[PDB]
C-alpha cells in the first residue's frame, strides 16, 4: 500500500546558439522505471539535470511538476536523489560501513544510532548486497567487492535517505548483462514502495524491458519515441521500419536513428511522427500532505545539514581514520622516504666541523632537509584527489559542510606529521651535529613539523587546483623546486634582482631554511675562523704556523685591533650577516611557517567554494 | 569449403601443493566456439594458458593433440593467436594504422605493401570495424572508437596473420550486452573459415549460445560440465537440481556452484557426475598437409622474426613519430618546463659578476641547470610503461625483436632532446652571461644535450623495475635528488665520507655539473679576486681603498711575492681547485654524461629479457 505520485513534466527546452532539449514531455507514477534512451552525445544526461533541478533556473522553459506543488528546488533535497554515473567509493570501507557513514552523514540526529542501523540493514536486504555486507570495496588492487555489487553501494548511499523519487546517471554503465539486470532489479525493488524512479541507459537487455514500465528515446534533444516498451513494435511499422522478431526491439530502434540523421534527410521525420504518436493513444490531497502520508507508511528517513560542525567532524575523522589504519602502505612508503633520506643526510654531513667549508655544507645540509619535509608532502597527492572527487559526490546532498571537510582533513594528518618530524629529526640532529642542545632540538622538530604542516597544506592547495595526477605532481615538483631556488640558497635575497624579490617572499621553503639558520648559528660560543683560519684556504699565506701571526700583527696596521693566534674572527651571527638571514627571528620565521599552512587551507577551502559552482 | 581441424585435449594436470587443472578432457573442431566457463578464480585462464603452451613443458601431465602430430610449441606460433584481457593499444593510431603495423610487423617480407593492405582491408570488413577505419582509438580524453570496437582491434591484432587456431582470454569482459554479442558474432564469422575458437567468458548472454558450440564449465580446476549448450538442461535434472525455463541457462548453472562448494559438503558431487554424464552420450591425411591444405584455400598469411632489424626499426620508429605528432601536448609540457625554468634562471642569474659571492651563484647556477635536465626527463615516465605494456603484448608474437624496440626509442627521443638542448642553452648562455664565447655555447649545447640523454635513459631505465607511475615518479624524484646531493655541489667530493664515496661517482648530476665548471671556470683571463678583494669580505681590513695597499705589501714580509693593488689572486682554475673539480676534463665529463646514457639503454635491455622470463 503506497503513496501514489505522478511526476510530470510536459514541456522542456534547454538552450546554450545550440539547443539541447526541445518539448520532451513525460508522466510517471510510482513503480515505474521510466528509461531515457538515446545516444553518445543525444544529452540525455541533460533529461534527467532537468528534472532533478540541477541546471540554472530561467533556463529552462516549462514545467517539471509533481501531483501538486509545481516540484522547485526545495522538496527536490528531501524527497529527491541523484545518482551519478561512477563508483567513487573509498576502497578501504567495508559495504556496512559504506552506508553507514552515509547515515551517520544525511540521516537526522535526532535519530539514534540504532534506528540508523536499522536502515543500513533494511537497505543492505533491499540492494541485495546481504554476503558483500562486510566485505570491503576494494580499488584495482585490494580484493574487494565486484563491479555489479560496487554499484548497489554507490546507488545505497544516495537512497540512505530513502527518497520517493530517484534520478540516475546511467546506473547499468560497465556492468555486464547479468549485473546490469540485478541493479534494475532492484530498482524495481526500490520502485515498489513508493519511488518513482528516472534512469538513464544506453542499451538495455531484453530481461530489463519488463521491469522498465516506459521509455523515452531522445535524438539531440527531440523525443522520437515516448512510451511503453510494448508499444515499440507498432511503433515503427507506422513510421516505415517494422522490425523482425526474435531480435532485441530497443536495440533495432537505437542503431536505426544512428543512421537516419543522416546528411540530406535528418531526424525531423522521426520527431514529427512521435507527437503523432501520442495523440491517437489517449482514445482509451495536496502534496506536503502526500509526502507526509509517505512518512507513515515510512518512506522518508530524513535544516541544511543533518549534523553540527562538530559531529560531522568527528565522523570525517573517523572515515580518514579508518581508510589510512587500513592502508597501511601510505605512511610506510611516505615514512620511508624522511627515514631514507635522513639516513643518507645524515651520514654524508656527519659531524660537521667548524670550517669555513664545513659552514657552507650546512646551508647544503639545511637546504636540502628542508625540501624533503615539501617534496615528501607531495606524495599525498594521489589520496587527495581520490578524496576530493567523493567530497564533490557527497557536497551535492549536503552530507557535510566544506568547513567541516578542510578542518577535519588537517586533523587527521597532523599525528602523522608529528611521527614523520620526530623521525627526520631524531636521526640528522645528533649525527649531523646540530647546534642548541636539547632546547634547539625542541625548536629542531618543531620548524620540521611546521614544514610538514606548511608542504602538506600547499599539496592540498593544488588538487582543487590540477585535475590529473600526472599534471599535478609535475607541476609541484616544479614549483618546490623553485621555492628551493628563492629560499636564498642557490641565491641570497641581498643578491636577487629586484624584479624577483617578491617570489623570494612567497618562498615556501625560505622560512624553514632561514628558521634552522639562526637555530644553528646563533651561539656566541661557537667559532668558525679561530684566527689562524683566515689565510688556510686563501689565495695566499699557506704557512706551516709560523709568521702568520706576523701577518695577523700586520692587520694591526691598519685598524688597531689586535687578532691574536686564537681571536674569533667569525661567529654565528657572522654566517647569518654573510646570507642574508637578518629580517626575522626564528621564531617569526616559525610563524609564516604555520601561517602559510593555514593560508593554503583557506585557500583550498576557497578553491571549493568554486568548484561548487561548476 | 574449409580444412577440418580438430584440437582434442584428453587429460590436464597442472599443479603449482596446489593443484589448478585435474584431468580436463575437450574435442573442439573447426567452425566451434568452444567457451570455458567459471569463477574469480576458478583457473579458466590456466587451462586456455595449457592448450596454448604458455607454461612449463613437462609440469602440464597429459597431450594437447590437433589432428595429427601433437601440437607442441613449434606449430603453435604459425597457427595459433592468444588474445590477452585488456585493450592495449596506443591512442593516437587509427584502427587503419593500428592493424597495418600490426600486418608490417607480423605478416612476411615477401608479401608486398599492396597484399599486407589487402590483409587489412579484408580483416576491418571481417571484424565489422570498417564505419570505424579512420577512427582513432583515443584514451579516456581523446574521443576515439568505442569500448566494444576497441576490442575487435585488439583481437584483430592477434589474427593479422590469419590463424586457424585462435584462444582468447576473456574476449567480452567490459562490455555490454549489445557489444559483447558482437564481438562473439565477428568470432562466428572468423570461425567459419576454418579457425578453432577456445575462449573464456564469465558470464554469456542468451543470444552466446548459439554461436558457442561447446562449453566447459571449472571449479578449482575439476571440470563440471563439458558438453553443446543444448544438454545444460538436461545435465542438472539429472544431477538433482532442474533447471526453470524463462532463465537463462549458464546463469543458474554458474550461481549453483559458486554455493555448493561450501565448507562440509563440496563441489565432489558435481565433479564425479560430469564423468557421469559423457560416458553415456557416446551411444550415438597429415597435419602438415592439413596446414597446406589451409594456404590453398587461404587461411595462413605468415623465421622468428618477419623483418630484418632495420627494417622494424623503421616501423617501430613510425609508430612513435605518428603517436607523438597526434599527441603534441606532450613535448609542450616538457617543452614548457625548459623553456620556464630557462627563463627563471636566466632572470635571477642575470649577468653575474665576478665576485665571490658570484662564484658561489655559478655553482648555483649549474647544480639547479644540470638537474633540470634529469627531472624533466622524468615527465616521461608515464608514456615509457604504455609503450612497454604494449610491447610486452607485440613480443608474444615475435613481432619485433628487443633490440630493436629499445635502439627505436632511443631515436625517436633524441631530435625532441636536440630542441630541448638548444631552447635550454640560448635562453641561459648570453643572460647569465656564461664564459667561453661561441666554442663554450657549443660545449654547453652538448653537456644539456648528454644529460638529456643521460636522464631520459635513466628513467627509460627506471620503467622495467617500477611497476606504477607513482611509485615510479616517487622514486625517480627521490633518486635524482640523492644524484644532487652527490653531484659536489651541497658537499664536495673531498669531504664526502669514505663510505659514501661511490654514489658520488655513480651520481648521474655530477658529470655534467663537473662538465660546465671546468667550461666556465677555464679561462686565464678571467679573475675572480683582483687583489683588493682579499679584505672586501673578510672579518677585517673594511678600509677605503686606503691602507689596504699596505696589508697587501705586508703579505710580502712572510711570503715574499709582491701583491699589487691588481695581481689576480684567484682565477677560474682556483675555483675548480676549491670545490675539487680536478679529476676529469670536460670532454671525459661529457664521455661518462654519454656513456651512462648508454649504459642505462643497455640496462633497460637486459630488464626486458628478465621481464620476459616472467
Ligand atoms: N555538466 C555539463 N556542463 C556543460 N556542458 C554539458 C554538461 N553535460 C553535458 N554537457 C553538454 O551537453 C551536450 C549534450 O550532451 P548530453 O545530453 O549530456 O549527453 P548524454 O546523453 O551522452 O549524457 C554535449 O555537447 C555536452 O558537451
Ligand atoms: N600467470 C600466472 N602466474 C602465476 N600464477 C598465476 C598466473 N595466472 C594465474 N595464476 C594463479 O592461478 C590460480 C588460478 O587462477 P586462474 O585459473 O588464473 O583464474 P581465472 O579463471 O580467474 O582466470 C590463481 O591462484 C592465480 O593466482
Ligand atoms: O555523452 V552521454 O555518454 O553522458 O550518453
Ligand atoms: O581470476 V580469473 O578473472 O582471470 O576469472
Amino acid at each position: 500500500r503506497p503513496v501514489p505520485f505522478v511526476l510530470s513534466f510536459n514541456n522542456l527546452t534547454y538552450n546554450v546558439t545550440k539547443t539541447l532539449l526541445d518539448n520532451i514531455s513525460g508522466e510517471t507514477r510510482d513503480g515505474e522505471i521510466l528509461a531515457v534512451l538515446g545516444a553518445s552525445g543525444s544529452g540525455k544526461s541533460t533529461l534527467i539535470d532537468a528534472l532533478a533541478n540541477r541546471i540554472a533556473k530561467g533556463s529552462l522553459k516549462g514545467t517539471v511538476t509533481l501531483n501538486g506543488e509545481a516540484l522547485q528546488s526545495r522538496m527536490l533535497k528531501v524527497i529527491s536523489a541523484y545518482v551519478m554515473q561512477d563508483d567513487l567509493l573509498f576502497p578501504m570501507l567495508t559495504v556496512e560501513e559504506t552506508l553507514m557513514f552515509a547515515a551517520e552523514f544525511r540521516l537526522p540526529r535526532s535519530l539514534p544510532k540504532s534506528k540508523k542501523k536499522l536502515r543500513v540493514q533494511a537497505l543492505i536486504d533491499q540492494l541485495g548486497i546481504r554476503n558483500a555486507a562486510k566485505t570491503i570495496i576494494g580499488d584495482e588492487g585490494h580484493r574487494g567487492i565486484s563491479g555489479g555489487e560496487r554499484r548497489r553501494v554507490s546507488i545505497g548511499i544516495d537512497i540512505i535517505h530513502d527518497p520517493i523519487v530517484l534520478f540516475l546517471d546511467e546506473p547499468t554503465s560497465g556492468l555486464d548483462s547479468t549485473s546490469a539486470f540485478m541493479v534494475v532489479k532492484v530498482l524495481k525493488r526500490i520502485a515498489e514502495s513508493g519511488s518513482i524512479i528516472i534512469m538513464s541507459i544506453h542499451q538495455p537487455s531484453h530481461r530489463v524491458l519488463s521491469l522498465l514500465d516506459r521509455l523515452i528515446f531522445l535524438s539531440r534533444g527531440h523525443t522520437v519515441f515516448s512510451g511503453s516498451p510494448a508499444s515499440l513494435p507498432s511503433f515503427f511499422a507506422g513510421f516505415g521500419n517494422p522490425i523482425p522478431e526474435n531480435e532485441n526491439q530497443t536495440e533495432f530502434a537505437l542503431d536505426l536513428i544512428r543512421e537516419l540523421e543522416g546528411s540530406a534527410g535528418g531526424t525531423r521525420g522521426l520527431v514529427e511522427f512521435n507527437k503523432k504518436w501520442q495523440e491517437m493513444k489517449k482514445q482509451s490531497l495536496t502534496l506536503k500532505e502526500a509526502i507526509s502520508a509517505s512518512i507513515s507508511r515510512g518512506k522518508l528517513v530524513s535544516p541544511a545539514f543533518a549534523n553540527p560542525f562538530w559531529i560531522e567532524i568527528k565522523t570525517l575523522t573517523r572515515r580518514s581514520i579508518l581508510n589510512s589504519r587500513r592502508q597501511p602502505e601510505l605512511l610506510g612508503m611516505r615514512l620511508a622516504t624522511v627515514i631514507v633520506t635522513g639516513f643518507i643526510l645524515a651520514t654524508v654531513f656527519w659531524r660537521l666541523d667548524n670550517s669555513p667549508k664545513g659552514v657552507q655544507e650546512r646551508l647544503g645540509f639545511f637546504a636540502f632537509a628542508m625540501s624533503t619535509m615539501f617534496y615528501t608532502c607531495a606524495d599525498a597527492l594521489p589520496v587527495f584527489l581520490q578524496e576530493r572527487y567523493i567530497f564533490m559526490r557527497e557536497t551535492a546532498y549536503n552530507a557535510y559542510r566544506r568547513s567541516s571537510y578542510v578542518l577535519s582533513h588537517a586533523i587527521v594528518t597532523f599525528p602523522s606529521l608529528i611521527f614523520l618530524s620526530l623521525a627526520f629529526a631524531v636521526t640528522t640532529f645528533w649525527a649531523v651535529g646540530l647546534e642548541g642542545g636539547l632546547m634547539g632540538f625542541l625548536f629542531y622538530c618543531l620548524i620540521i613539523l611546521a614544514s610538514f604542516w606548511s608542504g602538506s597544506s600547499f599539496v592540498t592547495f593544488l588538487s582543487g587546483v590540477v585535475p590529473h595526477v600526472m599534471l599535478g605532481y609535475t607541476i609541484v615538483v616544479a614549483i618546490l623546486a623553485y621555492f628551493l631556488l628563492f629560499s636564498g640558497f642557490f641565491i641570497n635575497r641581498d643578491r636577487i634582482p629586484q624584479y624577483w624579490i617578491w617570489f623570494h617572499y612567497l618562498s615556501l621553503v625560505k622560512y624553514p631554511y632561514e628558521a634552522v639558520l639562526q637555530n644553528e648559528f646563533s651561539d656566541p660560543t661557537e667559532c668558525f675562523v679561530r684566527g689562524v683560519q683566515l689565510f688556510d684556504n686563501s689565495p695566499l699565506g699557506e704557512l706551516t704556523y709560523g709568521m702568520k701571526l706576523r701577518l695577523l700583527d700586520s692587520v694591526s696596521r691598519s685598524i688597531g685591533m689586535r687578532i691574536s693566534s686564537s681571536t674569533c674572527l667569525t661567529t654565528g651571527a657572522d654566517v647569518l650577516k654573510q646570507q642574508g638571514v637578518t629580517q626575522l627571528s626564528k621564531w617569526n620565521c616559525l610563524l609564516i611557517t604555520v601561517g602559510f599552512g593555514f593560508l593554503f587551507r583557506i585557500l583550498f577551502y576557497l578553491c571549493l567554494l568554486l568548484g561548487s559552482k561548476n
